[PDB]
This record gives structure tokens, sequence and C-alpha cells, in this order.
């Protein structure tokens, strides 16, 4: 009720893309907001605007010691989560995972076709 927020959670540099065929990853500057999501870089683009009420739950993989990190989403498509930084993306997912939660436990209550007007 107007007081605090957060905005621009976490932003800069993150690569993400692929899964079928992890061959080349694909490094993107994306943006982690309370929401919303933006994903921009080379190439081009009509729109690309996203938020964060869809992943169905974010985490890393490993290989004998360290792989990359990953991200599902509960649409139905993947993502394979890649950086240099160990926290970025870490920080990434502790911002994006509530942000993925957050959306649901705030999405939780959704009635389908109810409404039920009290009884």
């Amino acid at each position: 009720g107007s007081h605090m927020g957060k905005d621009c959670i976490m932003h800069g540099y993150m690569s993400k893309m692929g899964n079928p065929f992890l061959t080349q990853w694909q490094r993107r500057y994306f943006y982690l907001f309370p929401n919303r999501l933006e994903w921009r870089g080379e190439g081009e683009a009509p729109q690309s605007l996203l938020t964060m009420e869809e992943i169905q739950s974010v985490e890393e993989t490993q290989i004998k010691e360290r792989k990359c990190l990953l991200l599902k989403i509960r649409g139905g498509k993947q993502f394979i989560l890649q950086c240099d930084s160990d926290p970025e993306l870490v920080q990434w997912k502790k911002e994006l995972r509530d942000a993925y939660r957050e959306a649901q436990q705030l999405v939780q209550r959704v009635p389908k076709m109810k409404n039920k007007p009290r009884s």
C-alpha cells in the first residue's frame, strides 16, 4: 500500500537458450523485474517482453563440479541458463525463483470458472 516496492531487481548480461541441441550457447542481455523481464541483445525482434508467471521451476545443473543453470517453464518450453559469473546467475535465480514463485502464490487463488456469489 504505497510503502516500499522493488522494480529492477537484477539486470545485466545473461545467456539463455537452446535445450534439445546444446552445442552452442548465446549470450544475451536480460532483466529480471518484480514481475516482468526484458530480453534483448543481438539479432532483432518485434517484441521481447515477458513476465515471471509461468516458469515451472528454476535450478542449476553441474558436471563433475559445475555445469550451468536451468530454467524450465510450466508452459512446455525450456531454457538453458549459462553465464561466466557464478553469482550473477546465482542471484538471478534467487530473485528469479521468487519471481516465478510469487507469481504462483499470487496466482494461486485462481478460480477455474466459478465466481461463487457467496453461499
